[PDB]
DNA sequence: CCGACGGCGCATCAGC
DNA sequence: GCTGATGCGTC
DNA sequence: GTCGG
């Protein structure tokens, strides 16, 4: 559907979302409201009452009130108090910054940080995952061309083949399903030496060498089996500097590899629509495994899988491409 | 009326 | 020192 | 906030 259609209602009920979520620390109603957000921006028809969207799946009493009110007034009363609030807003926009949580939020405002430049003043009283967020603020909410990424995945898995020719790479997200842009690169990894009954180092090395190459800049976080930094393609020429970018990298057991493969290829959507099928079917499918939901429904030992469409295959369902993985 | 609503790696806090 | 809880970013 | 036991 065209934005056009009801969008000044998902503009409306994703901005409640995330006051509910950085403000109120209300998790359940911030995705509450995306959900009917989701189900109406999918609505092939204009809104002309809220009795007319409370026919959908996930939109209330409450929702349709509101939306009641925004047809006739072209406001929310709630919303735009909320919008003028100086603590609340400070609270909601801090929550930007990466690193920077409802909780961090709520603390900086308390006492009196409510801006980016009051961050940058009180240095110290962010950690190290917050001062890369506040040092990257505006490259993290850039998205990435898939040009962009295309050459950002000829980095990876040359620099991956190049620690070891053994070593399994794949660059998922929206970007495998063939977007035509990206929010940042996440990469799967795995190695014939690495499986669910078994050196601790075959993430570390990898993470190792796009440092080398100066590929990899910062760190957020890192450990034995899953990485999250910062990355930046090299500047051409006489050229403007690349973005910096949100970089993902996870080490997954062999045997798991592919369950994380489709897992994290998406989308949201998509992996419930075959999450469902999968229950409807007898069978359970998380991020690691698929397996068997017995007699009572307890589900008994993952199953072998060599590849995404092994998968497909215990549930039923004929292959679909990453490209047709919207929903 | 009332509970579910995603589960987890990692960094860091609360506390022994 | 340590264990556990909490926060954070996420399919 | 919405859904459903
Ligand atoms: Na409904
Ligand atoms: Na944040």
């Amino acid at each position: 559907p065209q934005e056009t259609l009801n969008g000044g209602i998902t503009d409306m009920l994703t901005e409640l979302a995330n006051f509910e979520k950085n403000v109120s620390q209300a998790i359940h109603k911030y995705n509450a409201y995306r959900k009917a957000a989701s189900v109406i921006a999918k609505y092939p028809h204009k809104i002309k009452s809220g009795a007319e969207a409370k026919k959908l799946p996930g939109v209330g009493t409450k929702i349709a009130e509101k939306i009641d009110e925004f047809l006739a007034t072209g406001k929310l009363r709630k919303l735009e108090k909320i919008r003028q609030d100086d603590t609340s807003s400070s609270i909601n926009f801090l929550t930007r910054v990466s690193g920077i949580g409802p909780s961090a939020a709520r603390k900086f405002v308390d006492e009196g940080i409510k801006t980016l430049e009051d961050l940058r003043k009180n240095e110290d009283k962010l950690n190290h995952h917050q001062r890369i967020g506040l040092k990257y603020f505006g490259d993290f909410e850039k998205r990435i061309p898939r040009e962009e990424m295309l050459q950002m995945q000829d980095i990876v898995l040359n620099e991956v083949k190049k620690v070891d020719s053994e070593y399994i790479a794949t660059v998922c997200g929206s970007f495998r399903r063939g977007a035509e842009s990206s929010g940042d690169m996440d990469v799967l990894l795995t190695h014939p030496s690495f499986t669910s009954e078994s050196q601790p180092k075959l993430l570390h090395q990898v993470v190792e060498q796009l440092q080398k190459v100066h590929f990899i800049t910062d760190t957020l976080s890192k450990g034995e089996t899953k990485f999250m930094g910062v990355c930046q393609l090299p500047s051409k020429n006489d050229e403007k500097e690349y973005p910096h970018r949100r970089i993902d990298i996870r080490l997954i057991p062999k045997d798991q590899y592919y369950c994380g493969v489709l897992y994290f290829t998406g989308s949201d959507i998509f992996n419930k629509n075959m999450r469902a099928h999968a229950l409807e079917k007898g069978f359970t499918i998380n991020e690691y495994t698929i397996r068997p939901l017995g007699v009572t429904g307890v589900a008994g030992e993952p199953l072998p899988v060599d590849s995404e469409k092994d998968i497909f295959d215990y549930i039923q369902w004929k292959y679909r491409e990453p490209k047709d993985r919207s929903e």
